[PDB]
C-alpha cells in the first residue's frame, strides 16, 4: 500500500465516503415519509458504492497499467465504475426534486452514461492522440447533460414549491461547478498530458469525490424539499 | 486503421450513426409532449450508443484476437456492447406504443439480454463447436422476442388508436425483418462458419445496423403515434 | 468437461435449472391477469440466467485461474455474473408481493449489488488476506438486507390480503435461511479457507441455487397472492 504515494489521499477518501456512508444511514433511521425515503435511499447509495471503490483502489485492486507516451502509465480504473452508477444516482436526486418527466430521466442517465463510458475508453486506449478523441466526446455529453440541468430543469423547479426551488437551484450550482472540474484534472493529470502528477491528481479527485458526494447529501438531507407536503 | 480493409464500413457506419444522432436531437428540440419527449429520448440515445462503438471498431479498441480452427480471428467485440443496450432501447420503443404491462416488457428485456449474453460468450468461444450451441441459445431467445411481438402486442395494437396501431405494424415488420437477418450473418461469417470475409460481414451489419436504427427511428418519429390525443 | 471433478453437479444444475424454466414457461401460458403477468416473468428469468451460467461453467467457459497462497486457484467467476442478475429479481418478487414502496426497493436492490460486487472482488483478489475484507464488506451489506426483510417487510405484509401475508412470511423464511448459507459456504471453501474441496462446494452451491431458484418459484407460482382480488 504505502509504496505508492498517493496512497494517504486514497485512505483519507475511503474513510471520508465510510463516514459519511454511516451518517446518512443513522439519519435516516428515523423517516417514514415515502417521499423522504426515496432521497434518503439514493442519497445512502451514492456514498456506499464510492467507499467500496476508494477501497479496491488503497488495496491495489482498483489500478492497471496502460502503455502509452512509452510508459506504463498507472491508471484506476476504479474510479469509473464508481462513476458509472453513482453519476445516474445524483442525477436522479435532481430530477425527483423537480418532479422532472420520464424521457427528460431517460435522456440524462443515457447522455450520463455515455459520458462516462467514452471517458474509461480514453483511459484505456493506447494510441497517444486518440485518447483525447474520447475525452471531446465525453466532454460533449457532459455538456449536454449541464445544458439540460439549466433550461429544463430550472424551469419546472420555479412552478413548484418554493422550499423545493430554492434547494434545487443550490444542488444545481453544485453540481455545475465540481462536475466541470473532472474533465479538468483529467485532461491535465496521469490519464491526459500528464503535466500534474498522479499524488496531486488523487488529491484533487479525493476534494471533488467527497464535495459532490457527502457535501452535496448534507446539503440535500437536510432540507425540507424531501418530505412531503403534509400537516 | 487503413490496414484493415473493412475500415471503410466502419468509417461510412460512423458517420451515418453520428448524422442520425444530430438530425433526430436537431428534430426533438421543439417538442413539449411529455409522451412525445419519451420516443425522442430513446430513439435518439440509440443511434448516439452505436456511433461510439462504431467509433471503437473504427479506432481498433472494440477488436480483439480469439484463438479457434488453429488461427486467431479477428472478433468486434464492441458490437455487442452496442446490442446489449441499444436492443432493449428498440423494444422500449415499440411496447410503450402499445402501452404493453410491465410484466410483458421485463420478459421482452430480459430474453433480450439472455440473447446478446449468449452471443457474446459464443463470440469469444474458443472450442469450435461449442460456438454453435451459444448460437443455438441465443436464436432460440430471439424466437421467444419475435414471438410475443405478433401474439401479444399485435393484438393489443388493434385495440388502440388507429394511427398507433397502423404505426406499430409498421415498426413490427422492420424489426421481425431485420432482426432475422443477424444470427444469420454470424453463422456464415467469421463468427461462426466462415463462408462470408470479414469485410462483406462487416459491410451486412453496417446496413442493418443503420436500417435498424436510423431507418427505424425515421418512421416512428414522423409518425402522430407518438403523440397525445390532444385538441 | 469430464476432466473436472465438479463436472457432475454442473450438469446436474444445468438440467435442473434447465427443466425449472421450461416448467415456469409452460405455467405461465394460460395467464392474463397483469400483476399475476409480473410474478411469472420475473420469476421464469431467474432460472433461465442460471441455465446460461451452469451452462458457461460445465464448458469451461466460466473458469479463471487465481494465484493466491502459492497456488493457481480456479474460481467460477460465472456465479457472480449468475446472482448479480438474479438476486435482484428474487428480492423484486418478495418486494412487489408487500408492494413495497419505491425507496425500500432501491436501497435493497442496490445493496444487493454491494454484496454481489464486492463478493466477486475478494474472489479474484491476489492478496490471501484482503479476500476476508471483502467477504465482510459483503456479509454487512447481506445482514442489512435481511433486516429490511424482517423489519420492514414483515409489518407491511400484515396490513395485506390473509393469502398475500402468508405467502410472503415463507418466502421470507425460506429466503432468509438459504441465503445465509452462501458466505458461510464461500468462507470454508475455495474461494476462501479451503477447508471443503471445490467439488464438494461445487454441490452445495447447486443444492442451495435449485432451492433459492426453482424451489422458491414453485412456492411463489402456486399461490393466489400473485393474482389481483377479482369477482
Ligand atoms: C428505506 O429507505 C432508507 C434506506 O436507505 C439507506 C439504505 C442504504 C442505501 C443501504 C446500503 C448500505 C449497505 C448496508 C451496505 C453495507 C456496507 C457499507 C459499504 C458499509 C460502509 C461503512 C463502514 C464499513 C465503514
Ligand atoms: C443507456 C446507457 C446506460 C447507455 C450506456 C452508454 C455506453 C454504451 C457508452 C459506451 C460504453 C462502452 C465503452 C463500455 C466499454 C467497457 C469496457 C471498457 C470493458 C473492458 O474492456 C475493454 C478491453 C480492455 O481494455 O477489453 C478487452 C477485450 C475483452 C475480450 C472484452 C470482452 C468483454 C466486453 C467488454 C463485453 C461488453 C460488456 C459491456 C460493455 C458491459 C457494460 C460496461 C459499462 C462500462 C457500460
Ligand atoms: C427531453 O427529451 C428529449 C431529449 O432526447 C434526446 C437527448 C439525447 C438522448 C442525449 C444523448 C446525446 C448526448 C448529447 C451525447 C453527445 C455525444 C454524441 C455521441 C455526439 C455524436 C454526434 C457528433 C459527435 C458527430
Ligand atoms: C435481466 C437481463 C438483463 C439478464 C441478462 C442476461 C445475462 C445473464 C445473459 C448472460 C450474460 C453473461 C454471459 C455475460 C458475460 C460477460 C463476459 C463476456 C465479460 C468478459 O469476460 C469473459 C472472459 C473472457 O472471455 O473473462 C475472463 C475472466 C475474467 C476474470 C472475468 C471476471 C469478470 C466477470 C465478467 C464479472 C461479471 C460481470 C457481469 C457479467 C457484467 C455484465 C456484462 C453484460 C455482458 C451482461
Ligand atoms: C408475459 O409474461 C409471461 C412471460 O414470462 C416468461 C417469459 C420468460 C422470462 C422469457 C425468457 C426465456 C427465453 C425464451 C430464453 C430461451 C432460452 C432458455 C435459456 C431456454 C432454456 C431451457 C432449454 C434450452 C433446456
Ligand atoms: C446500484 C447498484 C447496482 C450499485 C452496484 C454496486 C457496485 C458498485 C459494487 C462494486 C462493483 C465492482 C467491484 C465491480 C467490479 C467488476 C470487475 C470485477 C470486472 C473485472 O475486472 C477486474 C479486474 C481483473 O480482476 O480487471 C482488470 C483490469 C481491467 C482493465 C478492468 C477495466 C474494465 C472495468 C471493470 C470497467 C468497469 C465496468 C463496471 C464495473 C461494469 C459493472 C460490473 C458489475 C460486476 C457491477
Ligand atoms: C462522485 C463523482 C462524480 C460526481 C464524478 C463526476 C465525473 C465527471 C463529471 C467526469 C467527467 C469526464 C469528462 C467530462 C471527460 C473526461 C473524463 C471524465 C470521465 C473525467
Ligand atoms: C441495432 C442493432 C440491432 C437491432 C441488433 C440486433 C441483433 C440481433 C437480433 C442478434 C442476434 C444474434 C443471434 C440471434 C444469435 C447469433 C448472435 C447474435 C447476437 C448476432
Ligand atoms: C440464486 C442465487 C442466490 C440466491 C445467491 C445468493 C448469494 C449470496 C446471498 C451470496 C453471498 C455472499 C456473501 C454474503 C459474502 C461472501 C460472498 C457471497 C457473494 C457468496
Ligand atoms: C480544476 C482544478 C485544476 C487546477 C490544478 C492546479 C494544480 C496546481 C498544483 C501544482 C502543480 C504541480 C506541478 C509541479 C509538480
Ligand atoms: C451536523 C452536520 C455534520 C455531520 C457530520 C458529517 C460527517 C461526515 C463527513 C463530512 C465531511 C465532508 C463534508 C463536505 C466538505
Ligand atoms: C441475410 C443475408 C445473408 C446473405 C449473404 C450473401 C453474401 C453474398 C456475398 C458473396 C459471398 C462472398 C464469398 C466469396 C468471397
Ligand atoms: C427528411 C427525412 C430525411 C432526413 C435526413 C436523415 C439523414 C440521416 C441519415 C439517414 C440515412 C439512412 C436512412 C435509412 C436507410
Ligand atoms: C452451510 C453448510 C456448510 C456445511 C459444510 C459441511 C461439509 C461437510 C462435508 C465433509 C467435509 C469434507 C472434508 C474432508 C474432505
Ligand atoms: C407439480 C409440481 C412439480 C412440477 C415439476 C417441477 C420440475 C422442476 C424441477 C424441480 C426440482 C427441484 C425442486 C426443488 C427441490
Ligand atoms: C443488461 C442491460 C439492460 C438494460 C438496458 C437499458 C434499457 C432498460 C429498459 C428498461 C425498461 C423498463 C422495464 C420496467
Ligand atoms: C447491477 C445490476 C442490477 C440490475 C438487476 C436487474 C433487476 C433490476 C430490478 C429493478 C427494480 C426496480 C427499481 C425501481
Ligand atoms: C452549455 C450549457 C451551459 C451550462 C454549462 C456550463 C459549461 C461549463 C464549462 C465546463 C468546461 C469543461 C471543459
Ligand atoms: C415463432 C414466432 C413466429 C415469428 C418469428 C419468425 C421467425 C423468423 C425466423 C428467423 C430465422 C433465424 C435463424
Ligand atoms: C440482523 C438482522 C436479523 C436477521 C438476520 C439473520 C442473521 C443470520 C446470520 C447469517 C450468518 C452469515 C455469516
Ligand atoms: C497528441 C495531441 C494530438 C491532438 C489531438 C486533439 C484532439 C482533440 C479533439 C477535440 C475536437
Ligand atoms: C463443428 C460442428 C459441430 C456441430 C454442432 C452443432 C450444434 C448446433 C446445436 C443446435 C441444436
Ligand atoms: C490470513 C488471515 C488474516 C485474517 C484477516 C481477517 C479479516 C476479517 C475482517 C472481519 C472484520
Ligand atoms: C468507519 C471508519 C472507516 C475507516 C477505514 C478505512 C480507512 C483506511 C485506514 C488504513
Ligand atoms: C458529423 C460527421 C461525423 C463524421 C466523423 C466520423 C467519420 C470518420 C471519418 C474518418
Ligand atoms: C431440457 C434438458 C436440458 C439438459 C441439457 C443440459 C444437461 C447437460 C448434459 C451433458
Ligand atoms: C460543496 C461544499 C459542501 C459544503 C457541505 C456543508 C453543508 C452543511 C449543511
Ligand atoms: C427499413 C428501411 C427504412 C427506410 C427509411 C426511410 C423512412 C423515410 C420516412
Ligand atoms: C426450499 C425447499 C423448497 C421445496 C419445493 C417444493 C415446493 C412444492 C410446492
Ligand atoms: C446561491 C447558492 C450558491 C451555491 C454555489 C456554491 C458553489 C460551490
Ligand atoms: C458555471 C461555473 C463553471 C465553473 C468551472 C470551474 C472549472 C474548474
Ligand atoms: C405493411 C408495411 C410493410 C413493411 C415491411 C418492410 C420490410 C422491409
Ligand atoms: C418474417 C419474414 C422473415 C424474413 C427473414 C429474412 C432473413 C434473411
Ligand atoms: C416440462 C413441461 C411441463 C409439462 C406441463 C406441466 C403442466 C402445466
Ligand atoms: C412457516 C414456514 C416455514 C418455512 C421454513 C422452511 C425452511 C427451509
Ligand atoms: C434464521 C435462521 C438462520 C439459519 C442459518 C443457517 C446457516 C447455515
Amino acid at each position: 500500500i504505502t509504496g505508492r504515494p498517493e496512497w494517504i489521499w486514497l485512505a483519507l477518501g475511503t474513510a471520508l465516503m465510510g463516514l459519511g456512508t454511516l451518517y446518512f444511514l443513522v439519519k435516516g433511521m428515523g423517516v417514514s415519509d415515502p417521499d423522504a425515503k426515496k432521497f434518503y435511499a439514493i442519497t445512502t447509495l451514492v456514498p456506499a458504492i464510492a467507499f467500496t471503490m476508494y477501497l479496491s483502489m488503497l488495496l491495489g485492486y482498483g489500478l492497471t497499467m496502460v502503455p502509452f507516451g512509452g510508459e506504463q502509465n498507472p491508471i484506476y480504473w476504479a474510479r469509473y465504475a464508481d462513476w458509472l452508477f453513482t453519476t445516474p444516482l445524483l442525477l436522479l436526486d435532481l430530477a425527483l426534486l423537480v418532479d422532472a418527466d420520464q424521457g427528460t430521466i431517460l435522456a440524462l442517465v443515457g447522455a450520463d452514461g455515455i459520458m462516462i463510458g467514452t471517458g474509461l475508453v480514453g483511459a484505456l486506449t493506447k494510441v497517444y492522440s486518440y485518447r483525447f478523441v474520447w475525452w471531446a466526446i465525453s466532454t460533449a455529453a457532459m455538456l449536454y447533460i449541464l445544458y439540460v440541468l439549466f433550461f429544463g430543469f430550472t424551469s419546472k423547479a420555479e412552478s413548484m414549491r418554493p422550499e423545493v426551488a430554492s434547494t434545487f437551484k443550490v444542488l444545481r450550482n453544485v453540481t455545475v461547478v465540481l462536475w466541470s472540474a473532472y474533465p479538468v484534472v483529467w485532461l491535465i493529470g496521469s490519464e491526459g498530458a500528464g503535466i500534474v502528477p498522479l499524488n496531486i491528481e488523487t488529491l484533487l479527485f479525493m476534494v471533488l469525490d467527497v464535495s459532490a458526494k457527502v457535501g452535496f447529501g448534507l446539503i440535500l438531507l437536510r432540507s425540507r424539499a424531501i418530505f412531503g407536503e403534509a400537516e
